[PDB]
């Protein structure tokens, strides 16, 4: 019913493995070792039932460049509810915890959604990015057309022109 | 369990009550004698603050924030240490060692390396604990592309976590306003 927030460095090895395995199975294989690396470093929202982790979402810190400013961003990764626990709105409890972190620490939240999860985020006030997305790669700005149509943002202490360019910072694997 | 007196406590920025957040900001700003800007304050936000309490006031602070440092084309997951400060009346009692015990525990548990910018005076402290001085040229991946940061050469220290870094190579931090390192 309610998620508990734990920083990566506060996860014991057993809990870390339990999280990785649950998230990985929830994605049915579509979750790579670099996707797992992207869930580390920040706050994990976790819901347990009788000692088993049944839901997870992580919010990690990065910068998103918007109109020349490198905005302090809480980026959401690894959102997953164990299959047998789906359809009980557990994801709402995960997102209440992640959005609380955003309000207290960041200028905006952001994330990359599948087409079917778009409704979930929009219903909570997240906004679909309509402008071109890019990544500040080591060679300079590079457009990321495969991620267009997947980015959502949650403004905290700003109004955003969601049809402007948005440029994430660099990492391996999927940059968004 | 004992009283935990002067053990640093790790608190995420989002879990700081407003009174504590203001005490940290005024304590760190005053500990730097005029050299800590509002952009330096922004740089302490978003991660875990290691705090040492005495009589309900913050007497020491160090924040570990997440960023990427690019090494040989690899964007390493870095815990970057900002705002390291011990209030002046409490200096010379090794409280910075208690802040660093917490900072280094956060690196081992969550990042591929710790990194920070050290004054010449503090170099010895970091080196005695195992941090390595970065000898290679530093740069930042600005929106226009890579650009050297010569003023930051000779100041960066790193704490690799089970990875091997050639500390004579180029190291390029990611972008942000104000001082990038
Ligand atoms: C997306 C996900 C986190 C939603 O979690 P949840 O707690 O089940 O969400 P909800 O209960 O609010 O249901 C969301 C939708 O899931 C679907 N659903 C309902 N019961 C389900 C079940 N028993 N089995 C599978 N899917 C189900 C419905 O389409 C529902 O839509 P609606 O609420 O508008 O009617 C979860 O399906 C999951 O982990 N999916 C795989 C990982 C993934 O895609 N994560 C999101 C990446 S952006
Ligand atoms: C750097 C700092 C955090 C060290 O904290 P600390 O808990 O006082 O550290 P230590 O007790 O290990 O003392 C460090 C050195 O300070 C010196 N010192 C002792 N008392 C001191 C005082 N009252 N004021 C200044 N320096 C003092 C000694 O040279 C000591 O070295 P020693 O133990 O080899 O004799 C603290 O001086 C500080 O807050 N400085 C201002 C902010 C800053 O520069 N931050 C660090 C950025 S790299
Ligand atoms: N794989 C695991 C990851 O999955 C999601 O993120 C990814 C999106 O799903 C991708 O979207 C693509 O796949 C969707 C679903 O098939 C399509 O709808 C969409 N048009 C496609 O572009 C997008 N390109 C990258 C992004 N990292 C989670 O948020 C992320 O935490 C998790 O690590
Ligand atoms: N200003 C407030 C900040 O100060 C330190 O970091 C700054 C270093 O002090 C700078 O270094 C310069 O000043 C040192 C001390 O005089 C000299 O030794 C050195 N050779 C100089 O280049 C460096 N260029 C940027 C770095 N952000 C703290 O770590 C940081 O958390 C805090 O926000
Ligand atoms: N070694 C120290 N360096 C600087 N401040 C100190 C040190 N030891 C004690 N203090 C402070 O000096 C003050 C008096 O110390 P105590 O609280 O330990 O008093 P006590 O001996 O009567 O039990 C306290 O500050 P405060 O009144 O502003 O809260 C205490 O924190």
């Amino acid at each position: 019913h309610t998620a508990r927030l734990v920083h990566t460095a506060d996860l014991d090895s057993e809990t870390r493995q339990d999280i990785r395995q649950m998230v990985t199975g929830a994605f049915a294989g579509d979750f790579t070792e670099t996707d797992w690396e992207h869930t580390l470093g920040g706050m994990h929202a976790l819901i347990w039932h009788h000692g088993a982790i049944i839901a997870h979402a992580a919010v990690i810190q990065r910068r998103l460049i918007y109109r020349g400013n490198a905005l302090r961003c809480g980026y959401v990764e690894g959102v997953a509810v164990r299959a047998d626990w789906r359809g009980q709105r557990l994801v709402s409890a995960l997102l209440d915890a992640v959005e609380q972190v955003m309000r207290g620490a960041y200028q905006l939240g952001a994330l990359s959604s599948s087409a079917r999860a778009r409704r979930l985020y929009a219903s909570r006030g997240w906004l679909p990015w309509h402008g071109p997305t890019s990544v500040l790669a080591p060679t300079g700005p590079v457009r990321t057309p495969d991620d267009d149509g997947t980015v959502f943002v949650l403004p905290i202490d700003i109004s955003l022109d969601t049809s402007a360019e948005l440029m994430c910072d660099w990492r391996a694997g999927d940059v968004w």
